[PDB]
């Protein structure tokens, strides 16, 4: 069975094996196609539970140890599978939907949920979180997408774009110099 909803889905895993999960899911759900993709824990990241970075090539996934270590297994697994769908669309040159999570995303999302009983979702909060999260997102198109601890992200409560108004702006200009493309609000 490919079912993931077992006894232990709603419970914290003190010793997750992220590499093993990746290998398993590449084989079971992505037809082996994610060979070039790598997956790492971050002990530093907090703006996102999960991210991808694409060299535009090699694809990287990062999972937030701060946000996931104490959460139920299901949240690690659903976050990882969400990121692997983005990775798959990148690897297969099928990431041309206008939306972040357009029809292509929902096909894999819906399909993997069918196979496993999981609930991968198009939103990037946890199912139990309330509505007190920042909705306006930018991502830098410079090298800092790969750079810890923000991976290019800026998440704000209003449409307040990254600018010289920001205390960190001059630094980012020197250390990256990329431009902040609007994504969430
Ligand atoms: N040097 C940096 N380069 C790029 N982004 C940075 C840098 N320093 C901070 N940031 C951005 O600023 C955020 C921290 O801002 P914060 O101090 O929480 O104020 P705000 O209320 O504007 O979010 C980070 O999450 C990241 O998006
Ligand atoms: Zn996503
Ligand atoms: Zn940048």
């Amino acid at each position: 069975s490919l079912s993931l909803v077992d006894a232990s889905w709603e419970l914290v895993d003190p010793t997750p094996d992220l590499q093993a999960l990746f290998v398993q899911f590449n084989d079971q759900f992505f037809w082996g196609q994610l060979e070039a993709v790598e997956v790492k824990w971050s002990v530093r990241m907090t703006l996102c539970a999960g991210i991808c970075s694409y060299e535009g090539g090699m694809c990287s996934i990062r999972l937030s140890e701060p946000l996931l270590k104490l959460r139920p297994r299901k949240d690690l697994v659903e976050t990882l599978l969400h990121e692997m769908i983005h990775a798959y669309l990148f690897v297969t040159n099928n990431d041309k939907d206008r939306e972040g999570h357009g029809p292509e995303f929902c096909k894999h999302m819906h399909r993997i949920n069918s196979l496993t009983g999981a609930n991968i979702t198009v939103y990037h909060t946890f199912h139990d979180e309330v509505d007190e999260y920042r909705r306006h997102w930018w991502r830098c198109n410079g090298p800092c997408q790969h750079r810890p601890p923000y991976y290019g992200y800026v998440k704000r409560a209003t449409n307040r774009e990254p600018s010289a108004h920001d205390y960190w702006w001059a630094e980012h200009q020197k250390t990256c110099g990329g431009t902040y493309i609007k994504i969430k609000e």
